[PDB]
């Protein structure tokens, strides 16, 4: 089992990030190498939006993310990771 990334996806374009990364979680705790690089790196991603939607700083999980992400084949787990990535960028401002 991976996640379908359609309904993750579908999360995200309603704006649910907080609910992304809780969903993310248990695939990221089973995962290792690559597969749990990309997932913590989503997660990531989504944990920086839900914060500036705080007012809070995103740059510190943006950065994290990229370096997760950093080197990994793409796609991966089905995932066109650099869009989101690219678009998690534009949002922030990054």
């Amino acid at each position: 089992m991976v996640p379908d990334w359609e309904e993750v996806l579908g999360l995200w374009r309603a704006g649910r990030y907080y609910e992304v990364h809780e969903v993310l979680e248990p695939y990221w705790l089973k995962a290792t190498g690559e597969e749990r690089r990309l997932l913590q790196g989503v997660i990531l991603l989504a944990a920086a939006l839900h914060q500036r939607r705080l007012g809070r700083p995103g740059l510190r999980n943006l950065r994290k993310a990229e370096a997760r992400l950093e080197g990994l084949p793409c796609p991966l787990m089905g995932l066109d990771w650099r869009s989101l990535l690219q678009e998690a960028r534009r949002r922030l401002g990054a």
